[PDB]
RNA sequence: GCCAGGGUGGCAGAGGGGCUUUGCGGCGGACUGCAGAUCCGCUUUACCCCGGUUCGAAUCCGGGCCCUGGC
């Protein structure tokens, strides 16, 4: 709450300690669900793939390369100008863009159409043979809210969607028709085009890069490869170039990601768009990989490939200078940096069942169901736990005044009791605390037996009596409204969180089930509370 | 050059001022092409599209959304599950994938498609978590989408980036969408927002929740466009329809907001044409600053000896004080030795009734607005000298260097005398200067011009012995 | 080199394979010191302290706090207003500012001080806005503070960075502080948190709100420290006391959390000693990778002509196939012309009963763990070759280059014959290799060693005509 | 890619032309119980996809994928 500055100044100038101690008045008295870890702040997380891409952007920029966007959709003739005869082997690993043709409400389906009773559903209107011909002309998708809402009446797609189905089964026939347009299978297909417009009009050397998507089919599988991927690619254009420029670039780039040693071998492919014997494979050493269970126990892995474009290919775009091209597969680098073994799990965690909450997250999700809506009710609960803690060993029978006071203008006295004999006020598990440990929720007592849990898990800070007490106070609080006079509520054996006035949202419950985790919250609570409200 | 601290240490103990002035000794004596602006550092420049994408990632993270990668290649059945009946119409704007049948040609279409907006992928992603993670769930993704919009290019491109998000919670309304748009857009300088119901009313959104967002940006007021009032349509959102959510077993409403990246970038970096912005190389938008061009203007022939330099330097020296004197007339510029013998350099003019040097000997080469000029430092040309970038190389300067290296070639040639004169300047060559063939092609492409002309009329003679 | 597209275009129309193989023609023929790893790119490396500061800015922004700059130089009366009585004690740890009295020597202390924690400045800043901005107000600042803690250095430094924040609202509790710590710390990989009441109970915080925060980081489990269990004290917070707030006319409670930057950075980048981390140059922590050192190992004398190269190359060539042959013995390695006359190069050995080349002629120079080695590629040394970085320069390689350039000097010297032989290698010099004086000083400083020894025993003769 | 044994319900694991395990787990209810148990009720009739044999196939045959002891 706010306070008065002047008052505090004048009281502090005279009696400091008194003012300091009085400061506690401005603090907020929080109800159970307003206490840590039940309250928190959140923040968004980055996906490992995009994080890596941004780092790669920073790394290429730091070594002098400028950012560029290369063509992605390209006529397959480019793969031919680039590979020659070997092109066919390539294109067999590519995807072609196919598209749907427009239906014909004539010729094909009109000789046998106007030879029958067209439409019956009364919407009549003049021959829209034109508003339907324009569909062979220029149209779109949302154009449906047209030849209906402003034609045969009927706003939006109320009858627009259905008038189509039960009048023209012609649309339901359509099949995509391939084209010669293809999706680049590597940045290279697009570099040539981009370079043909500037290799001779810009100051040498020219250093450009681009980290973007490519596509490439592979056995028609996911566990063997992905259909789309990212290539962190670059090109260097200068008059004099050799494999050494590829090496120097690979090192300057990779060194910024923690690699410390490199080895290069000649690639058996010897692809046609590269000068013979220039296509090099690059192997790098990363500490994070040593001692790893992976196939890279020694810390070495093939991380990139490069070469020098064949003048045969450069000519096809009229490029007069040699160019060095280095490409790095982003997915693999990301796996290394953020510790992943399976590509699929790394980029598509949600789809592959790799979701997770920390113990801390689960603890935050465990709430108190019934909670006193009155400041006194809270006091009542606090006192119940209080007296329950003081006289938990008193032999049965017994009774204790926990709270005496006014509530709703009706005096009240609440008691903790034990009817049955040959036992004590509180059951043995009354002080059990709820704690989350390794994905499970446990209802346990602080015993050397469970140190591990209280030490490595996250205690919710709520015990059986705490949860029950809040339940009770709310109960008497309710009776004090039903114009009642005597209230009694008891707890016997505990089976679940419910029996402790605790709960978790339905999604969290499912998460726990899905993760094969368990909820073990049991024990003999046996606590009773009686109230007399006048 | 490296020096010895003790020398300077004690040498400074005797006389500080002398030690201080002595310091010039360690400086490097730079030759023509090693002088600013002919020497410099370079660095990468980022592209406006990707810079914007990165700003968008930051902005989404700033408001609590976590990054995700959504399915890009998808079975067309997903569009069917999401749009319902209106689906056939939608698929028309999509691209299907085709593969070449392994010849034991003609590509065979499959039933796979590229997503046309992020939504096609969101449903798939949400299906695995909407019932297993604490609410609210706030995810975003800035990635590529493909669309066959009319099949043109003057209006739209085949691929584009969608900066998209989804918000999953028990209770949602069109208000959550307005709150997200403002919080995201404010971080980009927009100050006011207006929302209007989108007439199309797509079937994957709950009827009447599909909204168009308009935002006001001061940067656009007074803009050579209809955006002159400062307002512009910048995004769209809606609450997913239970019809569609149900086909994926998602039991809660979902607020989806998508913003087209290309338009934001154009605004942030001042572009009018999308294609000129993302593909500048392909659309002739290459560009070099005046300072860049100036750096490319180099001296072709330079004296190879420390002697040669002080010679060219002296040639220049005397012409700066005797270019007036009537001709015929002659002056001694240098006298000393190099390569093993003494030499004398003369700055002269044999012709009668004229001046030693031409009236343009002092013209300076300066770049301005993409053009290279050879001009005098006159009040008439002030603006060029103050707003362009002068090379610091004058007509004589370029010539002297040639002269020097020319006698330097005579010395090693065993000669004893050399004649080197300059009359009328018609280009960079005539003044011992050049630019790489690519910069020249650049200037032509940008339709720039080179105007280096004038009466140099300066002659130098020397006799080695 | 630049080429003509038409040539390759049509030339490829006739025979692709031939055109393709012809391509090697455009590649550059690199000489010794232009070969990897002797050539490379460099780039800046950021410092761990500043990287951490930048990560902290991001983290605070991630949870909604806005950046601020707080007063750093302050009148000591502010510490008095904030700590009350306990103030005299506090001022002991602060620094006061003194100025030299303008001599019409001895500095005169003023009543101004440097802040010892961010709090001294927060109150001033809050005084101008806590009653004029919508609640809650969430501000942060990562900046320098000064402290005279005991006046040592083995335990603490004079200046340090505090990553601090304040949260102003009508209702606050110790819970808001716990929520902020977790949200901030989780972004740095901490997974579990514990809080304990700080015994000192400073008077500027409401009694009993001053809390110490402990966090668990997996990176620290199994750490060569008491942090072995994974836990460590990482920050502190409390709710400002109305006594202090009132001296600035602030009427609402304020949650303040501060985290020491140096400790976080040490954890993030793996350091044990604060000073070694922020001042590595001053504490001898300079460091070069093996690959860096390898790049600095250069060939001193290299053939200046394309002819010289193919000569040194041939010298090497025949020794790789006749280093066995018994001596005396002789072989012709090269025959052709350069500088105007033909020449013949001989690889020989005059001595009796021995081999042409020494048994170490094929030893390779390789760097490993900061040391430079001259060794044979034997199973015995495998680990050095696979985990260190070999230069790709062998004993003969370095020598041949010397040989070649040596006859090359005879040719221009008008001679007709030259004797150049090598016996026992004792260092990089004996093999025509060097490293800049600074790298050598580096290796000594790092107590590294250079071990380039062995029986080269190889002689080359040539006769120019 | 070449040899072989095989692909069962949430997990586990028998079986084998139509009827058919079973254990764990789980969900709902019951219980005078002072500690982590008891009893009753419970499913989505489970055995990949395409063909073939048959009145009928998860069980028989051929092919396509998916796991494993092998080059």
């Amino acid at each position: 709450m706010k306070f008065d500055p002047q008052k505090y100044r004048e009281l502090a100038e005279k009696d400091f300690e008194a003012a300091w101690k009085a400061g506690k008045e401005i603090l907020a008295e929080r109800s159970p669900n307003e206490l840590y870890p039940r309250v928190g702040f959140s923040f968004g997380k980055e996906h490992p793939l995009f994080a890596t891409i941004q780092r790669l952007r920073e790394a290429y920029l730091s070594i002098g390369f400028s950012e560029v966007v290369n063509p992605l959709i390209v006529e397959d003739v480019h793969v031919k100008k680039q590979f020659g005869r070997e092109a066919l082997a390539v294109l067999d690993r590519c995807f072609y863009l196919a598209t749907l043709p427009k239906p014909n409400v004539g010729i094909s389906a009109e000789k046998i159409r106007q030879i029958e009773a067209i439409t019956k559903r009364e919407v009549d209107s003049k021959p829209l043979q034109e508003i339907f011909h324009r569909y062979k002309k220029g149209e779109i998708d949302g154009d449906d809210l047209s030849y209906l809402i402003a034609e045969v009446l009927d706003v939006d797609d109320i009858t627009a969607v259905k008038i189509l189905d039960e009048v023209f089964p012609e649309f339901k026939e359509l099949k995509p028709i391939s084209s010669t347009l293809t999706l680049r299978s590597h940045m290279t297909t697009g570099w040539f085009i981009t370079l043909s417009h500037i290799a001779d009009k810009l100051p040498l050397p020219i250093k450009l890069f681009s980290i973007d998507r490519c596509f490439r089919r592979e056995q028609g599988e996911d566990a063997t490869r992905l259909y789309t991927y990212f290539s962190a690619s670059c090109v260097l254009v200068d008059e004099e170039l050799s494999v050494d420029d590829g090496k120097a670039v690979a090192e300057a780039l990779l060194r910024q990601f923690g690699f410390e040693n490199f080895r290069f071998r000649k690639d058996e492919k010897r692809s046609k768009y590269y000068i013979p014997d220039t296509q090099t494979e690059v192997f790098a050493f990363h500490p994070k990989l040593v001692g790893s269970s992976t196939k890279y126990s020694d810390g070495w892995i093939e991380i990139a490939t490069f070469g020098i474009y064949s003048p045969t290919a450069l000519a096809e775009y009229d490029i007069p200078y040699p160019v060095m091209n280095l490409g790095l597969g982003v997915e693999r680098l990301a796996m290394i940096l953020y510790g992943y073994d399976d590509v699929r799990k790394m980029v598509y965690p949600q789809i592959h069942g790799e979701i997770k909450l920390s113990d801390l997250d689960i603890a935050r999700e465990i709430k108190v169901k019934e909670v006193p809506q009155t400041a006194v009710g809270l006091k009542i609960a606090q006192s119940i736990v209080e007296t329950a803690e003081k006289h938990a060993s008193e032999p049965s029978p017994c009774s204790f005044l926990a709270f005496e006071g006014e509530m709703m203008g009706r005096n009240v006295r609440v008691y903790v009791v034990e009817e049955e004999e040959n036992t004590k006020l509180c059951g043995p598990a009354y002080a059990n605390e709820v704690v989350v440990y390794k994905g499970d929720i446990y209802g346990i007592p602080k015993t050397k037996k469970w140190r591990s849990f209280f030490e490595e898990g996250v205690p919710t800070g709520i015990r059986y009596i705490d949860g029950f007490a809040y339940y009770a106070a709310r109960k008497v609080e309710e009776a004090a409204m039903r114009e009642q006079e005597e209230v009694k509520v008891k707890a016997r054996i505990v089976e679940n969180l419910s029996d402790i006035n605790l709960y978790i949202h339905e999604n969290v419950r499912r998460y726990i089930l899905w993760k094969k985790g368990k909820i073990d919250v049991r024990g003999p609570l046996f606590v009773t509370v009686k109230a007399e409200i006048e």
